[PDB]
């Protein structure tokens, strides 16, 4: 043998097998990180008796870093956060972590309403490092290093097609498609991969028929531009959807003279440097029309709708049709691209606030604090929504604290500025506000939300709604959730009455339209009315949920195909745009080693991991515990079998589109 | 075909699936909350907010399923962690954010605890949990399809294969009934080099040997009184300590008398499980098999006041007319001395060893160190939530569990927590801890082992001692590489304004006066490694194999379901029912109850967690501005040398001898 003394010497001795250079970080060690943050004074500093000041202890941020370590920083540095968060919410008993016994009486006290003077909509009130409720999101910039090595970096280019190459370097290699993006395809530009993801991408949900009006607005500015087959395809007018997000105005209290811009001033600690960046935004609208065989085509873009179409700046599609062919490749249609890319910040927008932040968490937190506040613990109703709300409050004020004012509100082109003294006066809190307002609970029950945005889910036996495979399994799996929903809710609501004198719903409706500040939903009286609201919840808390945001990564990734402002303004006038060219479409996006545009790629790349990173266990668990129970029982029997059928319909619906399309895997129960 | 028509013939069609057959995996957390709370496992409180002291529930469950029930506990502990981890964060004992604060505010945070709780000292932190987890237990199961009923050893057995994952990582999912011969001596004994409890075994003195001469000459066996005689490389592993550590006299009998209780009050129903300070002789030979020659099974004070049984094959190689396999006198013995490996393997070597000494080293850390200094800097990171982890097993783990399925008693439960032998054991191995003799190189030349030199290869299945030899040089040098870079002579540690009174508090109010009082630079690189030792790879090669070596209880049960056999002629009289009878098979005696905790334990104590993300983590913070130029290399070094290390780790797995079990428990 050779002895372990002999091995051991050899292994100090002899040069090294393994240099640590070529073996990139994947996760910071915990403790390690926590020290170095420490070190930098990135942390809560304390008086002598041990209450807090409410500053941080360093006074600048840090100076060197490299894209892969800040990446994974604010990573797991969020993470702490949400720790820092569901640690705080246990103290106070906004969600215990071992379970309670607690009175309706005293949950009352425990859950409130806060004011809406933090700018938000009406939320729990909360209230270590929640007790000061700033101070955390200065600690974002901390991370952020003033200036980082550009080798090697997803952004550098200073090509497309240099970004490009990188992109595909990194890939691994339906379990698959987390670990990869939408830039896999070499096509990830064109108008069928680009129109798709409004049935298919991260926001499937908010595409609508187009009205006559708008269809004659754009009927009138076809003429204008002397272009002949386009103005017969929309007076001919037949199944023409638009995706309007001219709302942005509305929303924001902006006039229609108005520029959406974000002024971003470099900070010294806190104090500006001079430097400052600008990002912009726009209020697009993409006109559609969807093809008898199933796909959805772009007809129009208008870049940022002022008003009247008379006053904005629209371009028409060269293609008329999936098939049509025109001289110039769709690669080197740099105008139409460059309408393309505009019309994708505009649903990275709508995406992340409305359909994410507001219509799946912000409103299932009104609905939280209103059943803890009115309905006690042991009944029916409390017994089957609470488990689709765990962890969540906490997880929302994390969100609050510092993910809108240091991340969504910093990439975004609302400004007006960044950072912002006070939330009220900020764009992006203003657009949530609006979003919050106009949402309507029930209008967004999944067959009346297709039937009001103009689809025949339902019974159509043509085949138009082949490629949008959102639409189909969510009109089965809503149905399958329903169906056990009804099941248990009838097992103690025998008929209308039962409802109707039921000690809790009455001011469990009452609280939540008025405190909650959500007036849409019902005034609940009836079984089906009760039915269906409680479908809402579970479909909010899960699937909703997982259509909106478990492919998040997948598309914004790779920031190219989705970014989530412009780097330089809009063009002056439709002719300006025409003559636009590759470089002129690649200023717009962030590539490149200048104007800080490497930290708008790292925190638009990073915003999926950072809201990123299901029902059959649940129907599993339900149908254990309950071994009238015995008709809970066999409703959550019942439950898991539908749930695993409609799991061979999702990926049927998936295979069922049209060739090439990208799959739907998202519901995979 | 539209989506109203499939969600029509889901909805109107026979179910195409059966719940029963997908068992569950794991709970749904909101769902299983729940259940606590409308079963009343769950804090009482009054009007105001604050608590009353008691659980709601009067009574705990009622029915079950082993499934269901194995899941529970581990959820509820899994809680139970959570609910710790956000309480010292309020506190500050662990910040999750971090904070800064003065060393002069961390001494009114980090207090000792003053032994009134049982405990060894550990943190001061500001028995209804306990009845919440025999609440989650049920008072009867459905027995169908579950890993006791048995009747016999091969049910049991034929069950537990049946388990196994489907077809390193792979052994994580399977236990030692994969082998047929599980049993066997050789199996038996290679777990005192290479399982849970590698690091206790020890040379035979001549005195115990001397013991054992005696005691085969009473019997009339004439080789293996020779075999001893000669005396060459005989080992022993001696539990006889059990009686001093509880107060025992040679005179009085371990038993853990289980009350049933219905809420709080007993019902009468009683279980008794029994216990054995046993000691067992092996024999070393050339090719490096240890083999087992005999067996004590409770040594009460002499080997004449005692049962000794002799293994009737005298060498790893050697036939009798009986099979091991039905040698049940012989197989009983290995199981008893099995019941006391369990004992000293899970409450010294794992909790006392790892995570209670280190604990006091945490404190006082943190009471005389400020954060800043290098020191701090570097052991901080591999205490990591452990604080918060040690104090779920202080309220449940031991008093809940550990204290349950032994056989130490008296009772169980149990009001008195002094006065309940679990915890004078777990007092008393406190106490007997010496923090420099298990330093890796000590610990191995004091419990006898030339493994530094030999070249004869009677080392080759003892993959524990060469890797551990092989590691601690490594982490030794790391320590060394950065300690240096600021302590440059003796002088330095000498008139170092914290390494003084750190060794003081450590002493003192920590209680461990075997650690060093600090002077040189050579004794501080020591302490640091064994500190890095003992939060990484030793605590890894104790528990990492955990759920491999105990889930399959017949191979390693926490204690005997029956008493010991009167004598010795009883004993040489044992059959399958015997050993069987002993163990905890079947739906009666509250043995369900038994096999379910035991077969948990390891998924509770077992639960991004290494050398080689540290490494790299060190290394990148210290690419940017002691010298942070020396910290950077010494990482890079050390990075590369684990990793050099681990193609060593996997030549002493290879090269054991043919048929042993591996040993992947150090990979980087
Ligand atoms: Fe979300
Ligand atoms: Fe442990």
């Amino acid at each position: 043998v050779v002895p372990p003394r002999s091995k051991l010497d050899s292994i100090l001795s002899s040069g090294l097998e393994h240099n640590i250079d070529h073996d990139p970080l994947e996760v910071w060690d915990k403790g390690v990180f926590l020290n170095e943050l420490l070190k930098q004074g990135i942390a809560l500093s304390t008086n002598e008796n041990g209450t807090l000041d409410g500053e941080l202890v360093a006074d600048e941020g840090l100076k060197k870093g490299s894209y892969k370590g800040t990446r994974l920083a604010l990573t797991e540095i969020y993470s702490i956060l949400e720790d820092a968060a569901v640690s705080h919410f246990d103290k106070r008993g906004y969600e215990p972590i071992f379970p309670v016994k607690r009175e309706l009486d005293l949950k009352k006290r425990i859950y409130q309403w806060s004011d809406g003077t933090d700018g938000y909509p009406p939320h729990l009130k909360v209230d270590q490092i929640f007790d000061m409720q700033s101070k955390i999101a200065q600690a974002v910039s901390f991370i952020i290093p003033k200036d980082i090595d550009h080798e090697n970096t997803p952004y550098k280019g200073p090509t497309l097609a240099d970004v490009e190459k990188f992109n595909k370097a990194q890939f691994p290699k339906a379990d698959i498609m987390k670990g990869r993006n939408i830039g896999e395809y070499d096509d990830w530009y064109s108008d069928a991969r680009f129109a798709q993801q409004h049935f298919s991408g991260v926001n499937p949900s908010t595409i609508e028929t187009a009205s006559q009006d708008k269809i004659k607005e754009y009927i009138s500015e076809a003429q204008k531009q002397g272009l002949d087959k386009v103005k017969a395809i929309l007076e001919d007018g037949k199944d023409i959807l638009i995706q309007d997000y001219s709302y942005f105005r509305e929303a924001t209290g902006a006039t229609n003279e108005q520029i959406f811009q974000n002024t971003v001033y470099e900070l010294k600690g806190t104090t500006p440097t001079g430097k400052t960046t600008s990002r912009y935004a726009a209020a697009s609208v993409v006109i559609f029309q969807l093809h008898e065989d199933g796909r959805l085509h772009p007809l129009a873009i208008t870049l940022d709708y002022k008003g009247s179409l008379d006053n904005s700046i629209t371009i028409f599609n060269r293609r008329l049709s999936p098939d049509d062919t025109c001289d110039i490749a769709e690669k080197e249609d740099w105008p139409w691209r460059y309408a393309k890319t505009v019309a994708q910040t505009a649903d990275w927008a709508r995406h992340e606030v409305a359909t994410h932040l507001v219509d799946t968490h912000m409103i299932e937190e009104a609905i939280i604090v209103a059943t803890n506040r009115i309905i006690p613990e042991g009944e029916l109703l409390y017994e089957i929504l609470s488990p689709h709300w765990f962890r969540t409050l906490s997880l929302n004020a994390a969100a609050r604290k510092l993910l809108v004012p240091g991340v969504i509100a910093r990439i975004a082109g609302f400004g007006p500025t960044s950072p912002s003294l006070d939330f009220k006066g900020n764009n992006a809190f203003k657009l949530i506000d609006w979003s919050y307002k106009n949402f309507n609970f029930q209008d967004k029950y999944i067959p009346n939300d297709l039937k009001k945005r103009g689809f025949d889910i339902k019974g159509d036996k043509s085949g138009k709604y082949k490629n949008y495979p959102y639409a189909n399994d969510m009109y089965l799996l809503w149905g399958i959730i329903r169906n056990f929903v009804k099941t248990v809710i009838e097992s103690q609501y025998t008929s209308d009455h039962v409802v109707q004198k039921d000690p809790y719903i009455g001011g469990w409706c009452k609280e939540i339209q008025t405190n909650g500040q959500i007036p849409t939903f019902p005034t609940i009286t009836t079984v089906e009315q009760l039915i269906d609201a409680v479908t809402m919840c579970i479909h909010t808390a899960s699937p909703q949920h997982t259509a909106v945001n478990y492919l998040q990564d997948y598309y914004y990734s790779f920031v190219p195909a989705k970014p989530p402002a412009l780097c330089t303004p809009l063009p002056q006038d439709l002719s300006a745009l025409q003559g636009y060219t590759e470089k002129d479409l690649t200023a717009a996006l962030p590539i490149g080693t200048e104007d800080m545009k490497w930290k708008d790629w790292l925190l638009a790349a990073q915003l999926p991991e950072l809201l990123s990173y299901n029902l059959i266990t649940y129907a599993k668990s339900l149908y254990n515990v309950n071994k009238n129970c015995k008709t809970i029982k066999k409703a959550a029997a019942d439950f898991y079998s539908h749930l695993k059928s409609a799991g061979v319909e999702f990926e049927n619906y998936s295979k069922g589109q049209t060739a090439g399309t990208v799959e739907y895997p998202v519901l995979q129960p």
